[PDB]
C-alpha cells in the first residue's frame, strides 16, 4: 500500500465510526459472515502515548461477538502494528476526521481495506475517494451496507 | 435495468465464455461458493428459432454440478424470459461479439450482473465499461477473479 495521510492527529480519529464499505485482495477474506477479514468496527479509541486501539464485532460461533485489539505506534505516524502470529500494519490512507477515514490491514500476501464512516448513512462522496484509493491495488471483492443494516450487531 | 444493446444479432454470441466478474443487488446472492446468483458460464447456444440457452456450473452439494437452462426470446431482441417459480428476465446490456459481453438477471426485488470474456485473461477494458453499466444500479457485492481460476470448475 502506497498511500498514507499526511499530519496525520490520531487524537482527532476518535469516537464512533460505521464500516460503510469492505474490500480484500481475496474472495474468502469477506467471503462468508465468518470470514477473516469481515470485522465491524464500532469504536477507535487513541490512548495518550498514541498507540491506537480497535472495538469491533465479529460472527465467530453461532452469533456476534465483541472484540478489543491494540495497534501500536511507530515511526511513521499513519502505520501501526499488531502483535499476531504475523507482521500486521495497519494504515490511515486518509480522513476528514469527522465525516469519513479510509484504511487498509495488511500482512507479510494478504490484505483488506474500509471506509469509516460516523453516521448511518450513505456518503456518496466517501466512496468515491475509497474507489480512487483501491484503483491502485489488486482487489477481488468488495462490499457496502444499507443504513437498516448499519444499526445492527454485525450487520444483520 | 436501464441498458440493452441494440441490433443484437444473437447467434454471434455463441460458443465458449468467462465469467470474470459478478455482482448482486445484495450480499447473499454471491456472498458463498454455493449462492444463489453464483453461476459460471461455460458456454451459449442459441436454438434456431431464436431462444437462447446457457450451459453453466454451479456448487451444490459437495462439488461442482452441471446444468442447462434455456430463456426464451420476447418482441425486444435483448431481453429473454425464464420459466421458473418468477418471472426470471435475462438482458443482454452490450457485447462487441468478439471479446466480451455484458448481462443481468433479474425478477419481481433482486438483480445480479456479469462480464464475460472469450479467453482466460484480465480485460482492463471490458472491466471499466462493466463499472459504468452498474454505477446506475444499486449493487453492494463486486467479484472478479484471475486466470488461474479461471481455468478450474467452479473457479477453484
Ligand atoms: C481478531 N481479529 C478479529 C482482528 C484481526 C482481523 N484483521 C485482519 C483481517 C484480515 C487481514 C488482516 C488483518 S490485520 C487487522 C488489523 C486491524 C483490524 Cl481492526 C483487523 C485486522
Ligand atoms: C438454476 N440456476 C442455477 C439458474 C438460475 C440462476 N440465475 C439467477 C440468479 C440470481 C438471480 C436471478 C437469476 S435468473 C437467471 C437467469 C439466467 C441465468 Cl444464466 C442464471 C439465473
Amino acid at each position: 500500500v502506497t498511500q498514507t495521510m499526511k499530519g496525520l492527529d490520531i487524537q482527532k480519529v476518535a469516537g464512533t465510526w460505521y464500516s460503510l464499505a469492505m474490500a480484500a485482495s481475496d474472495i474468502s477474506l469477506l467471503d462468508a459472515q465468518s470470514a477473516p477479514a469481515r470485522v465491524y468496527v464500532e469504536e477507535l479509541k487513541p490512548t495518550p502515548e498514541g498507540d491506537l486501539e480497535f472495538l469491533l464485532q465479529k460472527w465467530e460461533n453461532g452469533e456476534c461477538a465483541q472484540k478489543k485489539i491494540i495497534a501500536e505506534k511507530t515511526k511513521i505516524p499513519a502505520v501501526f502494528k499488531i502483535d499476531a502470529l504475523n507482521e500486521n500494519k495497519v494504515l490511515v490512507l486518509d480522513t476528514d476526521y469527522k465525516k469519513y477515514l479510509l484504511f487498509c490491514m495488511e500482512n507479510s500476501q494478504s490484505l483488506a481495506c474500509q471506509c469509516l464512516v460516523r453516521t448511518p448513512e450513505v456518503d456518496d462522496e466517501a466512496l468515491e475517494k475509497f474507489d480512487k484509493a483501491l484503483k491502485a491495488l489488486p482487489m477481488h471483492i468488495r462490499l457496502s451496507f444499507n443504513p437498516t443494516q448499519l444499526e445492527e450487531q454485525c450487520h444483520i
